[PDB]
C-alpha cells in the first residue's frame, strides 16, 4: 500500500494508508489529516508554523517536515 | 540573514549551507547535496529506492528533500 511514513526523532511512528481519511495526532505537537488520497500536517504547536504552511503531499518520495519537533512525513510505496 | 538548506543526519543538524553559493555537501557515505543556481538537490545516494535523488530541486522556504534510509533531512530555512 501507498502510505505515509511519520518518524519522530528518526524512529518510525507509524504508516498510515493515504486512501483513508484519518487524522494523526504526533506526540501532542503535530497533527497530520489524510483526505481525499494526500496527507498536510494540519496543526503543529511549533514557533514557525513551516509544516503547516507546507502544500499537501501524495506521491513516492515527497515530504513534509516540522523541524521544531523533528517530526518527518514521507510517502512511501 | 541569508536563506540557506539546513541539513539533519539523525536529528542532529550538521550545518546550513547559503542557496547564494554554488556548493556540493557530501553528506556522510550515503549521500551528496548539490546547491546550484539558488537550488538544492540530492544529486547522489546509496540508499536502494533512490527515491531522494529522484525528488524535485527546493529553494523555497520549509520545502524539503529527506533520505529515509539514511536518516538524511534537508530543509530550506530563512
Ligand atoms: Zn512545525
Ligand atoms: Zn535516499
Amino acid at each position: 500500500f501507498q502510505g505515509a511514513v511519520v518518524t519522530v526523532d528518526g524512529e518510525v511512528y507509524g504508516t498510515y494508508s493515504l486512501a483513508k481519511d484519518q487524522t494523526i495526532e504526533i506526540q501532542d505537537g503535530n497533527r497530520l489529516r489524510i483526505q481525499n488520497g494526500q496527507a498536510k500536517m494540519e496543526w503543529a504547536d511549533c514557533p514557525d508554523q513551516l509544516c503547516v504552511h507546507q502544500k499537501a503531499i501524495s506521491r513516492t518520495g515527497e515530504s513534509i517536515i516540522c523541524l521544531p519537533n523533528q517530526v518527518v512525513v514521507s510517502v512511501q510505496g
